[PDB]
């Protein structure tokens, strides 16, 4: 594979967003896998809207939590929003999909990731922005503001976010995660996390849970 990939170098990551006060890192997540599989797909990048999902993705949680999988089938059969044709209000509301202007961004079905190993993790992110979680429940999680994240964390996954690229720096492997928790957070916003090698739920179970949208 790559030995280092960004997805922001390509242009196919939009700005660290926050989630304000609603439990819709689902969303952000898948939100962002679209936004950056769309780029790739067609050369434009633009920023789709989470709170479509919130609003619409029936088997999700709204604000109470949801699932990143479902999200992305939701893309798959009823394509999603301009951010700015259905903005993001931090709850959940009825669905407006139906009511909103603009293009929908399309895609035709969702990649599982084979969880649980690194090779697999980063053969998907070599491709494209991957939908993963994280143990965020931890101390060191939330107050995190930059460096290589090793821990201590678990591996009770509660948080889904953003792989956007992966490389060696000084030389240890990480992953590089867009978190939705604002530029105030890690490393304006990113974490770097530690990659376990080969077969392992990842640092923080990393790599328990990895989706991405699939297109074009
Ligand atoms: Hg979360």
């Amino acid at each position: 594979l790559p030995e280092n990939v960004d997805w922001r170098k390509k242009g196919a990551v939009t700005p660290v967003r926050h989630q304000g006060s609603c439990g819709s890192c689902w969303a952000f997540s898948a939100v962002a896998t679209v936004e950056g599989i769309n780029k790739i797909r067609t050369g434009k990048l633009v920023e789709l809207s989470e709170q479509e999902l919130v609003d619409c993705e029936r088997r999700s949680h709204g604000c109470k939590g949801g699932y990143p999988p479902y999200a992305l089938e939701y893309v798959a059969k009823n394509g999603i929003h301009l951010r700015s044709k259905y903005p993001y209000k931090a709850k959940q509301g009825t669905c407006r999909a139906k009511q909103v202007g603009g293009p929908i961004v399309k895609t035709s079905g969702v990649g599982r990731v084979q969880p649980n190993n690194e090779g697999n993790l980063l053969n998907a992110i070599a491709k494209q922005p991957v939908s993963v979680v994280v143990e965020s429940k931890g101390r060191p999680f939330q107050l995190y503001k930059g460096g290589i994240f090793e821990g201590p964390c678990g591996t009770k996954v509660d948080h889904a976010v953003t792989a956007v690229g992966y490389g060696k720096s000084g030389g240890k492997g990480y992953i590089l995660i867009k978190n939705s928790w604002g530029t105030a957070w890690g490393e304006k916003g990113y974490i770097r996390i530690k990659r376990a090698p080969g077969n392992s739920p990842g640092v923080c179970g990393l790599y328990k849970s990895s989706y991405y949208p699939t297109k074009n």
